[PDB]
């Protein structure tokens, strides 16, 4: 392109992560963001986003979720919860793929995170095109033992703005892997992506941390 | 300079931009905003809501006053006359008698080919004085609209560049200094398409609207 | 590091300007704000708003604590006292005992020849524990005020980096690493030029006042 060398990696990292991208409507018979675990139906999002859906359940309340296949193609589908927690603002949903070949997150590391580098926080915010945020790590946050829901561990401090619009939406590097979730529940935070590597695969297989 | 290479694309582009941006004052014998120079005649480009009091009240009382630089640089201010307006795209055009100033009109751009991730700048007149200059990226490109009526952007273009009162009316531009959008407030910080501004300004100059 | 190369500057500004960053406590026996260490005797800048109520108010129980970190890496915290104030450029100069410490003072810059465009760097330390990074670029560069009094700056850089609470009267830096302005909030964000504090700053030492 006839775009800036930094233009250009900006252009391309969003063209390859934006279909890893899912809008979440809690709907009633609040709106956020998530992203795509794997090829199996599995979304990554916050808590707070999906928290009607999960305490007031009542029965009427529904989860619709909006996204892309491999092709291209934008679609929808219904959204069960696999599991949850909400000391850590996580929560997995999962969707049936019927076919529909999805596009999976890339996962990076959060540890070896520098103050300093650059971050770009990916939302849905009104069901249509994905939005494209950019800042960079301003804190890596201190160990927190029990975060007890209004805490992130280890939280990663960005001055990328976020939102409702990308809640729950992926945080990615510069070499486009996700290391972190923006949250907004809570000058903005995301919960780091080696806790949410720790702890999705026991929400998926046992339903809980 | 010995500014990194990024720094001096910056500078470089607000120093041959600004002199494009104006400041308009609508006095009650209150609201303040920026536009830009569209023309070497004196056609001032800014939006609706900025001047929406002299266009709606008037009433007698409410005038119009655009400070603004001319080719030599030499600051200087003059009487603004409502030309045209689009409320419904959120903009309107002014004009103003240069004689013998010369302007410096924008340069203008495209919309329809803009990339979520490439940069933008947008420049505005905030307290009279100097102009202002923030940073970011095209965050969204936002769907048709074919009757946006009011407080709804057509093909709206998103940025994470702050955007304010004191730079709306003002233009967004994009790397190689081209006129992209209009910076609105009137409504995560949106500006009007300037495609879209291209197709209106001709006929709010001619006929006086869209 | 396979970083790229402005991610490895902004990593490397930051490691070796953070340790100049102090973090303060208006403690009575609340309002927390950031400085910066300007010399190795223990000198320490803030703003005027964060020890206003040490100042004014006194009373007794007023006190003020401030955590910094040495040249070998080691957390520490002291007693800071009142040297001197300066309400009209909201400045003041803390002195603390460094009994044998080595501090990390700032590398002063210059704030005269700026431009509209040029990257900047805020830094404060906003809860106590680590510090934190906003970059920005320079937006505008304010006019002369001969009588700045309270709250309005005279040459105020104006930045869209980030400043709030959590860290105004930390510094402001540009791109090598030197300090060109003290970062306020008390007042779209504004630094205090470092020239305004390159003047002042020696008479608070030495006289108690500008
Ligand atoms: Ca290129
Ligand atoms: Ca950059
Ligand atoms: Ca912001
Ligand atoms: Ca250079
Ligand atoms: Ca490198």
């Amino acid at each position: 392109e006839e775009l800036e060398e930094e233009e250009e990696r900006n252009v391309n990292l969003f063209q390859k992560t934006s279909p890893s991208v899912v809008y979440i409507e809690a709907i009633e018979l609040g709106t956020g963001s998530g992203f795509v675990w794997d090829k199996l139906g599995h979304i990554v999002t916050n808590y707070h986003v999906i928290a009607k859906l999960a305490t007031d359940q009542f029965g009427l309340q529904r989860c619709k979720v909006s996204l892309v296949d491999a092709k291209g193609t934008r679609f929808s589908k219904e959204g069960k919860i696999v599991g949850l927690d909400p000391d850590n603002d996580l929560a997995v949903l999962k969707i049936e793929t019927e076919g529909r070949e999805l596009n999976p997150v890339v996962l990076g590391t959060s540890n070896d995170l520098r103050v300093g580098q650059s971050c770009f926080a990916i939302g849905n915010p009104y069901g249509y095109e994905n939005t494209l945020t950019i800042g960079v790590v301003s804190g890596l946050g201190r160990e927190i033992p029990s975060p007890n829901g209004k805490s992130i561990s280890e939280a990663i401090q960005t001055d990328a703005d976020i939102n409702s619009g990308n809640a729950g939406g992926p945080l990615l590097d510069s070499y486009g892997h996700t290391i972190g979730v923006n949250t907004a529940t809570f000058v903005n935070f995301a919960i780091p992506i080696d806790t949410v590597v720790r702890t999705v695969p026991y929400l998926i297989v046992y339903g809980t941390a």
